RNA sequence: ACGAGAACGCAGCACCAGCUGUCCAACCUGAAGAAGA
C-alpha cells in the first residue's frame, strides 16, 4: 500500500537472506546494458528450465 | 722290549659403565538453498 522504499541513501540496501529473486544470485547486469545485460541473462536461462 | 713311561694349557674373571628416539611444524587451502514451487 505504501511501498516507499528508501532510496539514495548512501547505498544502505542488502538483499540478504534468500526468497527474493535470482537477480540476486546471477551478477552479470551491474556490468553491462539493460537490453544487453538482459540478453545475457537469457543466455544463460534458456539453460534452465 | 719304541729317548721311554706317567702328566687336562688348566684355575679365578658379568662385554660391561654413562646416554630422553629426541628437536621444529595449525588437518590445513578453496568453495550463498538459490532457482518459476
Amino acid at each position: 500500500f505504501a511501498l516507499d522504499q528508501p532510496s539514495q541513501n548512501q547505498g544502505e540496501i542488502i538483499y540478504i537472506g534468500g526468497g527474493a529473486g535470482f537477480v540476486s544470485k546471477t551478477l552479470h547486469y551491474k556490468s553491462k546494458n539493460r537490453d544487453q545485460a538482459r540478453n545475457d541473462s537469457f543466455d544463460i536461462l534458456k539453460q534452465l528450465f
